[PDB]
């Protein structure tokens, strides 16, 4: 079977804490009153959530519904508990309600207002300076909510709202976040299909907080490389080969034998064999500017198939790629 694998920081958070702190579906839900909100427009509509501008009525201030879908409902306890355990941390979304719909029973979240939308719509025309700046406020939430015993398992440029105007970020959409519990077998059915770790992908269920750290990963790399997505999978299967075509296959091979990973047969005939790509092939005239020895160096200690080898939100802090942001 599998071997078994632990987290090399913050290991430990949840086993001293009390209870109460990370037993969820204990937790007592003091419901507010919908009627102190008018909803002004859809803003979207997933899978699992609704997202709508709204007004509160009682202080005239602007914020953010999410009304929760009846599929989606099951595990509103977790999310509600990871948000208030987290909030007034930096760079975390502020949850300010927690009511019930008025047609439909499902609970509905209500947050702060966030200026500029997406990080999608502006991470593709950034300046050298303004990735550096960005990456390191991205890097203060996932430090902070590690520390705080908590995995955020849907790191992507939709989940990131920034305030380019006043040079602010929020890290939202918390609704896939776990309490980090060492030796606990998770479901690899999380993250965004271009944002899935390799862990994920050959079905290793014993991951940690160092998912997040993958994902950010690609985020870094669609930034410098101007390519998104920067791995582009057709499906799960051939989002490993993609990731293979850039990483090399023997050290694919040496991380599914230092774990005992049983690979899915059907990944016999695809994945081929690969040599390790060197970072300068992806460098060209239109994004050169946002390349650097610093930069590549960077994407290299996170992007490793080894969970237990990248760096952490901590030492990624520490990396020299920083040097030139103002503190
Ligand atoms: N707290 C917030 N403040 C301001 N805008 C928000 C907030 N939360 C969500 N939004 C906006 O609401 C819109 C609807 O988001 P929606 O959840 O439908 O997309 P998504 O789920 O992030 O996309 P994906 O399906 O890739 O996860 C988004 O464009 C997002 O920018
Ligand atoms: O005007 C209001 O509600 C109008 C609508 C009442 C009906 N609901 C539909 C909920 N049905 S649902 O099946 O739960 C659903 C469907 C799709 C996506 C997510 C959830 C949409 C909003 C509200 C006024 N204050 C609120 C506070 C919370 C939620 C809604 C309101």
């Amino acid at each position: 079977g599998p071997v078994p694998s632990r987290a090399r920081v913050y290991t430990d958070v949840n086993t001293h804490r009390p209870s109460e702190y990370w037993d969820y579906e204990s937790h007592v839900v003091e419901w507010g009153n919908q009627d102190d909100y008018q909803l002004v427009r859809k803003l979207g509509r997933g899978k699992y959530s609704e997202v709508f501008e709204a007004i509160n009525i009682t202080n005239n201030e602007k914020v953010v519904v999410k009304i929760l879908k009846p599929v989606a409902a099951a595990k509103i306890k977790r999310e509600i508990k990871i948000l208030e355990n987290l909030r007034g941390g930096p760079n975390i979304i502020t949850l300010a309600d927690i009511v019930k719909d008025p047609v439909s029973r499902t609970p509905a979240l209500v947050f702060e207002h966030v200026n500029n939308t997406d990080f999608k719509q502006l991470y593709q025309t950034l300046t050298d300076y303004d990735i550096r700046f960005y990456m390191y406020e991205i890097l203060k939430a996932l430090d902070y909510c590690h520390s705080m015993g908590i995995m955020h398992r849907d790191v992507k440029p939709h989940n990131v709202m920034i305030d380019h105007e006043h040079r602010k970020l929020r890290l939202i959409d918390w609704g896939l976040a776990e309490f980090y519990h060492p030796g606990q077998e998770y479901n690899v059915r999380v993250a965004s299909r271009y944002f899935k770790g390799p862990e994920l992908l050959v079905d290793y269920q014993m991951y940690d907080y160092s998912l997040d750290m993958w994902s950010l990963g690609c985020m870094l790399a669609s930034m410098i490389f101007r390519k998104e997505p920067f791995f582009h999978g057709h499906d799960n299967y051939d989002q490993l080969v993609r990731i293979a075509k850039v990483l090399g296959t023997e050290d694919l091979y040496d991380y599914i034998d230092k774990y005992n990973i049983e690979l899915d047969p059907r990944f016999n005939d695809i994945l081929g064999r690969h040599s390790r790509k060197r970072w300068e092939r992806f460098v060209h005239s239109e994004n050169q500017h946002l390349v650097s020895p610093e930069a590549l160096d960077f994407l290299d200690k996170l992007l490793r198939y080894d969970h237990q080898s990248r760096l952490t939100a901590r030492e990624a802090m520490e990396h020299p790629y920083f040097y030139t942001v103002v503190k």
